[PDB]
């Protein structure tokens, strides 16, 4: 009769009021719900104390706020409002470099994961340069490459550069409609001997993520937290007692 | 004449008018009640200071604050305005699972505890898949089956599983109407050897729980706090010195 | 010419103007006393400055705020508006209790402070039921009485309990009117080895108790606020130096 | 060139504009002086910016704080907007107590520092009381009289207390009008080795004590904290490089 | 490229626009830059987001915060508002004390820094007082002159006292109007081994002190925290490239 | 699957909609993104809820938070709204220093780093003044030179002084547009053992910073926080998975 719970989050999402294919959140660090109402007051006035005598509730709300640390693609889609992208691995064999290039310059390449990178000189000839003259940063992860130096012979400036980029993922900003995620929290309850318990909520609509701070301080690990509104699906049979907002499910 | 009490609470559903049977809403860690007038005042000028000089009560409400720690069906049907539902064990037969199905894919159940799964394949032989091609996440108690691999010679998708699942309680979210609850707490005063205190609330309308932190943090139990509005009964007599809103019994 | 007081505080309750009997308020953790003037300010404007050069108050308010840490019926009628009711020991012969009880149920008597309880069995033979089969809690303090058990051929169901109750004593909620006591506080200030100071209040009007922790953690032993506003006594002289507001006595 | 004053404050009150008496404030434990302006800007559009290009004042205040340990009779005046009334010593001869007492009551008298308490029997035959039959609560301070009992043959129930009471000193609340003092604060400044520094206030107008705790917690003495504005004198030379509300006067 | 800087701050006042001369501002504990800026934001509607797409300025404005920590006279005419005047050393030869003086008065003289105090008594044949009949205060620092005694033969009542007073420097309170100062920030950089640094602000107009705590508690020197707005200087090149705000000088 | 991101920011100012030349923002201590939604909400009626069945969201915003600790002129211009100015290292041969000098008198030159500093005296038969009569406070960086004597038959007042400064470059107070750069945050990972992570913002608008403390206290490094908004790019493909606000390439 005591609760410490620790669990999973799965959840499926609602297009056009079709079920989708459930996934699981990630790790989840925690999982608030919470319930507002509306009371309009009936004061009575007889016996002189003009107090509260009655009252009705007009309103019915529920919100859900969670906090994931998965920063996943998949969660990115859901969080960012986004659609995930994937590109796959190719190359790149004449691609242009900007002009006027000196030492010191820091070239970006449209691609990431660059390898086997090669700078062809423009020339009647074609003369790949030495690769003592040009360095990798960030082991070409971001795409940057540094000029070292030049032949005293400067050569054609313009150049071509071929290269091999990897796959990626990746997910724009506000690129897609207002999710609607149905949830299951499936919990251990530690207090009971680890007892299970079931948590349903039919119907929420996500708030985008508030803050994302890119640089951390600290030892804390990055978390991501969303708000939710617990919508009234009107699927549901109106006088069954599982109800249309949620439901709780604790066997004994 | 000092008080550090400590003791239990009876709660009486009122339906109707008519007084229910009490039960005891298990463990409670704080119970608080507030007292709230207003008044008019009328402030006489004869002397030069403009200053109060008479003052009437005009309005007369009392609120309670309960922090329960008991996540109890009987109370959360109490806290979520819900009614709870007794769902009895029972067996499965005839149960379809998803299509296109491969490894990897987890299959959620309709029921939980499932016991003694078993997944008929589709044919006009029936022949039950061997138990070493899936496993049971959760000890089954979630409901979800995870696929550890399939024959070579691929058997029918479709798939008719049957088994076993126990008796259950649910509650529904905003299910049910506003509770009307009598409130009788009775403590003991340590400061006094352990004295009795008796505190009567005839008329008690709850407010839904404000928040409940599915997955926890640190070594704090979850606690669900509810506030309440005392009401004023117009069944007792008017005159009697027990009042209208509440009494407080003290033995001496 | 320093002050830390301690002392203590009587109050006389004021009905009709005619003064009541003093008592002790009992202990007493903390009296404030605040002072608010409202102000109508001119300013000139020869100089350029548009600064304020006069002031005459218009408004006068004195406010006092007091926590008591007694819990005692004489008290709780002064803080809660109620009055305090007196019931005598007393016995009970036919009391009925409810029908269709069985093992486990509790049943809840009317009265506090049961002893020599007695059920006797309704039958044209009178049988009382053997104390064996039922049990006290809280050693009748509450009034609950639990079913141990029942004999196999079942008793006739309706009971017939008579028992013994003793005298209490109660305070109803928002039961007497908005209470107006004169209080006089006779402190020692030990900054000047003990001397003798008097604080004399000729009208407060008080204002419910805010909060009342019936459930206390910690080591804090629970304490009652009290807020008051100073009225104006119209019957003291107008050009006496007493004022009629308060007044201080130090005696040196 | 550095500060950390200590000094004393000296008053005196402005009655109709007639300088009065000097006296000293007694301990004191913290003063601030705070300055507010109120300015009117101009704003040019020329470069685009729309920023501030001007601003001239057109308020001039001054707020001054004070925060004062002493409780001397003097200083009550000051701060509660009262005058001190002295009571010389004296003696009481027929002063009727209440009548209907019993053991156990407790007689408060009209005067304090109560020595030499005598209590005559109403009777044709004049017969004093014994002394063991009552006792002075807090040795008479209070003027607080317990019975402690009564001879068996009940004597006449009126009596006519006779006694000693010492001089007093009180003070009404809100019983005189808004003070105006002029203020000198002579400091030592011990950064610069203790050189003095004066600061002059000529017109200042105070506001009643905001709060003063009678019965006080821990090991802080019992302050009492002043505000007040400094209003424009507008007898001092408006040319004068001494100014209208303050200065500063700092030998070297 | 990292700052953590120290330096001095040189003030110069501006009157009707022309320079005035710089003077050291003595030491300074913080100083602070914040600058305002106002958008308008025009929003697309052809995505269907109804999001931002442009914002344009139209306010500009910067704000400085100085913490002095120096009370002399020049600082105190900067930041009250007042004007210094400077009183040089001299005699008083018949100066008139109070009247009906006797022991335990404290007279208070005009002037500061009394020395070689004398009182002549007023008679035909002048007959200065034993100075053991009197004392000085505070070393005759503020000027307060005790009586110790009188002779049996109570001589004239009304006296002349002569003595010497040295300089002293006075500061009005809002006896200037609101200065003009550019300011120029000389700072040291300690993170690139002391490099130099300065930062020139054109016009400011400063606010008065907002707090002066005259007895001062704890290990903390007195602090004088002054505003002020850094106004748009109009004889400046429009089109030059220090602006006309401000601009901060790098060596490197 | 877990995010503890350590990186550099890259930004390239957008020129009338043209790409800038992308440069290093230096260190950058913290970022964070924060995303703003407005929703219009749709209630239902018909079970007596009158609780919430329909959102959809009208706006759509997101806004940066950047701290950089770099002070460099590059990010002056960017933080401040200002434009770099270099001033190339020379001589001067004929400033005309102030008249009326004497002893303390403290000279502000027009440049900084002044060294070889000559003073030609005034006359018919050019003196340079002996170099042991003035000095140069913090090394001639302020370009202030005190005046430490002058000889007994006092020269020609006006001088003449002449030396060399070195080359600046200076920043000026809102004399630049809002500028407007896309950023690249190339990160890592730590928690996937130095994952890269690349988060690419087309159009930010920055806003000026808010807090720049040229004094500091304690042991921190002075931070200088820029806040922007994120606009809306109408240059990118509208149905591109890319969006038009920013996007985040994860390499897996």
């Amino acid at each position: 009769t005591y609760f410490y719970g620790q669990g999973e989050i799965d959840a499926a999402p609602i297009v056009n009021g079709v079920l989708g294919k459930w996934r699981w959140i990630q790790d989840v660090s925690a999982m608030s719900i919470q319930l507002a109402v509306e009371k309009v007051e009936h004061k009575e006035s007889y016996s002189g104390q003009k107090a509260l005598v009655r009252s009705f509730p007009i309103g019915k709300t529920a919100t859900v706020n969670i906090t994931l640390h998965s920063i996943g693609p998949d969660n990115l889609a859901l969080t960012l409002y986004g659609k995930v992208v994937a590109k796959a691995a190719g190359s790149v064999t004449g691609e242009v470099l900007p002009a006027d290039l000196v030492a010191g310059d820091v070239i970006r390449l449209a691609n990431f994961g660059v390898s086997e990178l090669v700078i062809t000189d423009s020339a009647s000839s074609p003369a790949p340069l030495d690769p003592q003259y040009y360095a990798l940063r960030a082991d070409g992860a971001y795409g940057e490459v540094q000029l070292l130096g030049l032949p005293t012979p400067a050569p054609t400036q313009p150049f071509k550069a071929a290269y091999e980029y990897a796959a990626t993922k990746q997910v724009g900003m506000f690129t897609a409609p207002q999710p609607t995620v149905a949830l299951r929290y499936k919990g251990i309850n530690l207090a009971e001997g680890g007892a299970p318990v079931i948590v349903e909520l039919y119907k929420v609509a996500t708030d985008p993520l508030q803050e994302l701070a890119l640089i951390s301080d600290g030892n804390t690990v990055a978390g991501m937290q969303i708000s939710g509104g617990i919508l009234l699906d009107t699927s549901k049979p109106d006088t069954g007692d599982l109800g249309r907002f949620g439901r709780i499910i604790q066997l004994g």
